[PDB]
């Protein structure tokens, strides 16, 4: 009735609508001509007046349909990889012929401080359409991703609602961060909801709490990303997991030298001869301040040196330049964290060093064996399983068949305890890898033999001394890499996959295949035993 | 009193109603003609309106009455398997006379990965009868199958309630989708409700918590699927289990010709003359790319090959075909994963391979034994039962009797140790069919006898070296198959089974029935002992 209600009215006729828009248009006029000072229902008629309009309809990004530039604009995101590009365009080649993607959704996995949103962002400009993000992290309520009943204002619509309303487009990437820390704790699983938005056969009439009128939503494309494989059941289907990597030294390098060196330099708001920084700083840096498979540590250290460049050049006009060099580096971040290489480690008896597979990337350790005198009972420390249990019983057994031919007291199994350690023994890793390193350290522990430092092992055992086969050897390979490692055992029946890892990490790297306890023995210990 | 009560209420006069939904139509008129802008109150009998509008009465799907239909629409669901679909139309003549089921349901079980879904469709399309499915598994509350009390609006019907809505009929095909994998953990155990909804006599008067009204379920016909024969014991009754196994190597070869690949195909935007793949692909890809009794493996890799193949013929205009042969799938697929044949297996002695019987299809399994010096303990890994520790003392005693005719120092119990591993010993086989394979091992740890690779065992063993017969030759013959192995060792027993195994398996393996030990050690063992 007031002139509220008729300005609002105006908004309907001015925007084209279609029979679902115009469905929930005649809902508002029905709920519209009303009293304006009315408090909680004008206001939430009005804003549920703005949210159609701004909800996309009639519109939408001209999507490219050539793959060339698709190829040349996802090479040059971060570093193109060689790998998970390839991927995405196989998916852009299927999605080159019709606007309905009638299958996975391009899920991302990998260590964080990676190029995900990179990818992400690359993907938006290949397809040419717009780009929108939206966190699953924490949510664990339906509440988030829909909206609020049609009740009193400030029952907003849900998450997604709103970033539709503000990509004024039909056809919109939707990105999926942390969708492997999504949980359901508040009501029910959110993950049906994600499902009504994702599954063709139900985003074309999707309903939210709010906006109750079915939408179209087949035309926005959704790309996901996680951290581990741990996906929940029903948001794996149809998406396609595509696993992600660390980087080698050369292509760290590479990569700070072509964007983390120059966005760092334009956000301190540095000139083009401020500062300069070789290839020895940033070598440097990769190899005693920071120790993982992204770019965050190396990202980290280098706004830290423009910062103090900055400040050093500010407080001293009669400088005209800072360089930094593989020799004053520790002048802008101090003594070094980490160390790298195992030439001087002091090889040990009672340690092991071994591979660990993780989720977001392998890693090293520290494997220890203690063998007291005793009863002959088995103590393990590390939060480990039934798996490392058999793992230990397999080990001891065939030490207790080698024990002549290493020289070992057969009575040491009934007058002595052995208690094995291994750190973060919890890792996401099905299956005892260590059962070498393990048997290693008995043997060492047994003999007094140090085992060989600058060596990494993995790779099951068996009862009769034989190597089984393992998974994961890119990452384990990569932590050796990282760590300073030359000498890596494998498995003899993993050899066949080590055509499917780069040159760049086997060149660096003295792997031996073996298949039999005694050529670990060999390759590991000082002595011949 | 508004014009919202009046436009309702002309939705329960413009339908025609039953009895029954003619008693809910006058709960809800009475509940009806009262303030619309009443918060949860309108709302949810709007809702209870348009949910009785929508369930199904005084209409049905025209149920077919001729089995010739039946048995050509069965024909062509996913390969036939002359076996199952026999069933399936017995209980089709079954109730080819009345529309009263008054028995099973029709439960299908087998491992995942095979024509469940296409069966229930082919079913529902033979019948005549809408399709709608429904899962079972993760199912833990009766709020769940059954709505919520009659309060504020929110308390929504439960998953069957929606599904018949949703299909307009009163005779619909529901499916049950992983009726194993349903638990009891919320709200007592909604296996209840379930009878409620499945026993002809409480499915004519089915009541649910929002649709308190009393709905006639009879004419529903139910189907239910499962992966293990695990059912809980009150879903048991009124329900018929049939058993679906695994396929060869040329029915799977015609099944990924006559459906998977046109499927994928036709899913990839691919033309008829763009992708042409020879049976050698398929062969290749069933023999180094995929271990199960399922089609999973084969689909994914079609899907791979298709994708690839369109990303290379978008960015590649001169070329006109992608034809994929068994030499260039690798270059679309990679190196191999799989290992197929056991001729060059390298023979062991500690090793044995055997047939293991599992739920979801039988494996192959290699069982060790450690003979180690000590003071004649018997210790053994695998997860083992008080069946397996009887059996491995049935065998110790067997191998003490017949040491002098082996060769074996009757003193080997006495100054020895036994160690048996049993990979994967929680199979859910309920006996110890690998007694001749651990008496085998054994005879081989004392005696070094190395046993003859591509040979495969199971069966039950005596005190006096009798073979005892076992269940299951079906699955354990197929994965012998599958895995490449010729020669199989079975009992005597059994012998008369063989008479109900297709020629397409039989054909491919060397089936020797065998009732002493001494035969299994002579067919076994490479020397004579």
């Amino acid at each position: 009735a007031p002139d509220e209600n008729e300005a609002l009215k105006r908004k309907i006729d001015a925007a084209k609508m279609p029979k679902e828009a115009k469905e929930k248009a005649e809902a508002e006029l029905q709920k519209l001509k009303m009293m304006s000072p009315m408090s909680a229902e004008a206001t939430v008629v009005r804003g549920y007046i703005d949210w159609m309009v701004q909800v996309p309809w009639n519109a939408r990004s001209k999507v490219k349909k050539d793959l060339r530039q698709a190829q040349e604009i996802l090479d040059t995101d971060h570093y193109g990889l060689e790998r998970v590009k390839d991927r995405i365009l196989e998916y852009l080649a299927v999605q080159s012929r019709v606007n309905k993607i009638k299958g996975p959704i391009l899920c991302l996995v990998g260590p964080p401080g990676v190029g995900k949103t990179s990818l992400g962002q690359s993907i938006a400009k290949a397809t040419g359409r717009k780009y929108v993000r939206m966190a699953l992290g924490g949510v664990r309520d339906e509440a988030e991703i829909r909206g609020h009943r049609r009740t009193y204002i400030g029952s907003m619509p849900g998450k997604l609602i709103q970033k539709m309303a503000k990509v004024g487009v039909k056809n919109p990437l939707f990105l999926l961060d942390e969708i492997d820390k999504m949980s359901s704790d508040m009501r029910g699983d959110p993950a049906s909801a994600l499902l009504e938005v994702l599954d063709p056969e139900q985003n074309v009439a999707f309903s939210d709490h709010y906006l109750e009128v079915d939408y179209d939503l087949s035309d926005v494309m959704f790309v996901a990303t996680s951290n581990s494989m741990n996906i929940p059941a029903p948001l794996l289907d149809r998406m396609e997991v595509i696993r992600l990597s660390g980087y080698t030294e050369d292509e760290k390098l590479n990569i700070a030298k072509r964007h983390l060196l120059p966005k760092q330099i334009e956000r301190n708001a540095l000139k083009k001869g401020e500062l300069t920084v070789d290839d020895s700083a940033i070598i440097g840096i990769i190899r005693y301040y920071t120790r993982e498979a992204g770019v965050r540590g190396l990202e980290r250290e280098i706004s830290k040196l423009c910062r103090k460049a900055v400040k050093q050049l500010l407080l001293d006009k009669s400088l005209k330049h800072i360089e930094i060099n593989g020799d004053n580096l520790h002048d802008y971040l101090g003594v070094q964290r980490f160390d790298y290489g195992r030439a001087d480690n002091e090889n040990r008896v009672g340690q092991v060093t071994g591979l660990a597979w993780t989720e977001v990337g392998g890693d090293l350790l520290t494997i220890e064996t203690a063998c007291v005198p005793g009863k002959g009972k088995l103590t393990y420390t590390g939060s480990l399983g039934e798996v490392m249990q058999e793992s230990i019983q397999a080990a001891l057994t065939v030490v207790r068949a080698r024990a002549e031919k290493l020289g070992i007291n057969p009575d040491f199994y009934e007058k002595r305890d052995i208690h094995v350690h291994v750190p973060e023994g919890a890792t996401p890793k099905d299956g005892p890898a260590a059962g070498i390193a393990m048997c290693t350290a008995l043997v060492s522990c047994l003999t007094g033999n140090p085992v060989r430092a600058d060596v990494a092992m993995t790779g099951e055992i068996t009862l009769r001394g034989q190597v089984l086969p393992i998974g994961g050897l890119k990452e384990k390979l990569l932590a050796a890499h990282r760590g300073g490692i030359k000498t890596v055992l494998i498995p003899f029946e993993n050899k066949r996959d080590l055509e499917e890892i780069p040159d760049n990490v086997i060149a660096d790297l003295d792997i031996h295949p073996v298949k039999r306890i005694e050529e670990v023995l060999t390759l590991a210990l000082q002595n011949e035993p």
